[PDB]
């Protein structure tokens, strides 16, 4: 078994139980208490529950790493990574491009950066599905005038013309069986949809991803980022100099701040309390922060705010012009121990699935101030409910186990909101009795790829 | 990695920051009540907390079982007792009795059955600890005349006779290597004390036994009880009998009430209902992971008017208990074969039951609760006790070690920085324990989760002849 994930198991459990006895006992007294001394003795019961409930979470840590388990998980995410790899470059350079099926996608979507990276992702992951090689029409790109191969590498080494006996648009991948030319659309007008799209994960990796990792659709999406994103020699270099120029070091956190409104400390409370989390299990000597934020007086305000705190951030006005700030910004934003954003903003997202390629599982080094992880364009996001529950306001749906939960959004405060399947009622229900329904797709496997 | 290991050990942790969510949320609601609402509120925060937290510990159950650990767990528990009751057996059977070294051990120590057995255990593990066959002197025994094997087997299968050539009062391990018969006093003036005492467990078991269980220290107690237990053929039958007839099955919980001459003197007067919260809350832990047809409750009780007010109470549970036991067990009938009957049986199916609701001041429950570990791979989290922690009459100080600074929020608490020794008093079971951090000579409140556990170790015998 092990000894230390004995102990650890056996302390996770006790201190779990001690929480209990202690929540019983404070929550008895505060019912005696009003007005001023019960908000003294609330307040004090809340950091005396932070401390304790840390003390959990640092164990249960522990035990995700003890006797090997750390290793082994970064072995094997690591091999599926490298497979997968394998599979997108074998796909990608077919020994004669004048011969290859193939899917045409345009990155000129008229939207931002992150948007458009992710228009790329979803033409790719169908191109994977559908056994096209991915061709990248690039030219007159607002962000290089070169095109996506001035700053990354190209998406191929043998085939990147579009050339073909025959050229159609997507109309559903049987109905296209003998065209070898496919042009995708955006996703937002694409029919027939495939099913090579998120939040599904390919049946031969489910099994194996499960076991590593604890959201494999975000694994899935970034595999295709961590293939588009291959730097240029130039570009990695100037990534390098400003990770020294700017002082990047470990531990940090990062902080992207899109501008409902959320206030600077709507942020920091949950960057502190990580902070807090860290050191009881490594020393902080400083309390990094990588703030990225379209809000110039931002940083300002929250150095006066936060002085123990050491904020870094991307001021270029040169390399060593708006790629070069959204480039630097994921980047370091991917490389943090921990991101605080609002997922609702495409840059907060492409940082987190990047941060997945980091990691062996990484998929829990987040907090958002609003939407779960989600992929524009995606397939509806189930969970199915575990334990029953009964409605006790008006806002919440009832369940019970085995119910399917369409879910809008988990509201962070114990409730997530979303629509029983089996009811039709939409409302409010306790987040932890449900578990998320991982889809699986059929995808190719290319097994010449080996 | 096995895939629901990893699924488990991710909704643990998922499922406390969920709490930690709604503690933080409604916490915050709760600020801003008072009177009757915040009361209401108070209480169905407290209601939903409760099936939370039971979630959490399911999926730590599930956690411990899953994929293999379950099995290798029995099998480590398993390979563990039957390796110390063959180093029991081989010590408590030299081939010639005449020349045996041997420790004797006389039963009738002024006090109730637990105690008295207590006091075997303590004989028997220092006997094991020295390598000296114990002989057990259990004639005119206020509970039997007759003596031990009225009910139990002969503490060995060879050697019972107390002779020697020499025979001695107990003065220490080293001036006693030629004593052949060393007489062994009760615990409570015994100088110079050996070192073979619970706490404590063997060195050579420590590593082991604390992979497999929680709290090394009671499985080590339960080897000797194990072994003294033993039924003779007739007491096998009756229990039995008593089985089949009082209808005892699983799930049941096992609840002990022990009123009479302990309140007062050494325990206080609880009522049932003080019990009854810690049946009912693992009942439904236990629904959780299992079909409740019936809530079976074990009572025992030297209070005979209790079962009918059980019963009336609790219109919802079977109440299992032999009130003639009861009876039994009234102060002036308690020194009789009849009561001893009744006692054993009652510890017997206390030790049986799924859980343990009782106060560890009392003897009868901590013997239950000592079997117990002899019945389950570890058992050693199974009870809920209203007053003591585990502990063993003449024990060497239960000592825990600070893992995390605690500074004193009130006048009654005491600090710690990581690395105190801290002497456990007692856990309140509200979330502080009581004690003396003994680097300051302070005594006071400490978070019972700040500290951990001082296993203590002593070279013991291996018996390497036994296998
Ligand atoms: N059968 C039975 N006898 C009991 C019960 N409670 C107390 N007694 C009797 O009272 C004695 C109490 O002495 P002891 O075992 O040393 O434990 P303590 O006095 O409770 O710490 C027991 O040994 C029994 O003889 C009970 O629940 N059932």
């Amino acid at each position: 078994l092990g000894k230390d994930h004995e102990i650890l198991r056996r302390r996770i459990e006790n201190g779990a139980k001690e929480l209990w006895f202690f929540l019983q006992s404070e929550l008895k007294k505060l019912k005696n208490l009003e007005g001023n001394e019960l908000q003294r003795h609330a307040d004090e019961f809340l950091l005396d529950l932070g401390h304790h409930e840390r003390s959990i979470m640092t164990d249960l840590y522990y035990l995700s790493q003890t006797d090997g388990a750390g290793d082994w998980r970064e072995k094997e995410a690591k091999d599926l990574t490298e497979l997968v790899q394998r599979r997108i470059t074998y796909l990608q350079n077919p020994k004669d491009c004048s011969k290859a099926k193939k899917l045409v996608c345009n990155i000129n979507k008229g939207c931002g950066y992150g948007c458009q990276l992710h228009h790329v992702v979803y033409c790719f992951m169908i191109a994977y599905g559908t056994q096209r090689t991915l061709i990248l029409e690039s030219q007159n790109w607002r962000y290089a005038t070169g095109g996506w191969e001035t700053v990354f590498r190209p998406v191929s080494e043998t085939c990147t013309d579009r050339s073909g006996i025959s050229t159609g648009h997507w109309s559903g991948e049987v109905k296209d069986k003998n065209v070898q030319v496919v042009e995708l659309p955006i996703v937002d007008s694409l029919h027939p949809r495939p099913p090579y799209l998120p939040l599904a994960v390919p049946e031969d990796l489910a099994d194996r991803l499960v076991r590593v990792h604890g959201d494999p659709a975000v694994w899935w999406v970034s595999q295709f980022v961590k293939y588009l994103i291959r730097p240029q020699p130039w570009l990695e270099k100037e990534i390098e100099e400003a990770t020294k120029k700017l002082g990047f070091k470990h531990p940090v956190i990062g902080v992207h701040v899109r501008r409902a409104f959320h206030p600077i400390e709507e942020y920091m409370v949950h960057v502190e309390e990580h902070f807090q989390l860290l050191a009881r299990r490594m020393q902080v000597d400083k309390k990094r922060v990588y703030l990225a934020t379209d809000d110039p007086s931002l940083l300002k305000e929250a150095k006066t705010k936060y002085p123990n705190y050491e904020f870094i951030s991307d001021n270029s006005i040169s390399w060593s012009n708006s790629l070069r700030g959204v480039i630097l910004d994921i980047h370091f934003l991917s490389q943090a121990d921990f991101l605080v954003c609002t997922f609702s903003s495409q840059v907060c997202r492409v940082a987190y699935e990047i941060m997945q390629t980091l990691h062996p599982d990484a998929s829990a080094n987040f907090h958002s101030l609003d939407d779960i992880y989600y992929f524009g364009g995606q397939n509806a996001h189930n969970q199915i409910a575990i334990y029953a529950h009964q409605p006790r306001t008006a806002d919440e749906i009832p369940m019970e186990p085995g119910d399917i939960i369409g879910v809008a959004g988990n509201h962070w405060d114990g409730y997530s909101k979303g629509v029983n399947r089996k009811l039709g009622r939409t409302g409010l229900y306790p987040s932890y009795k449900v578990r998320e329904k991982i889809e699986t797709v059929k995808y190719p496997t290319y097994p010449e790829a080996e």
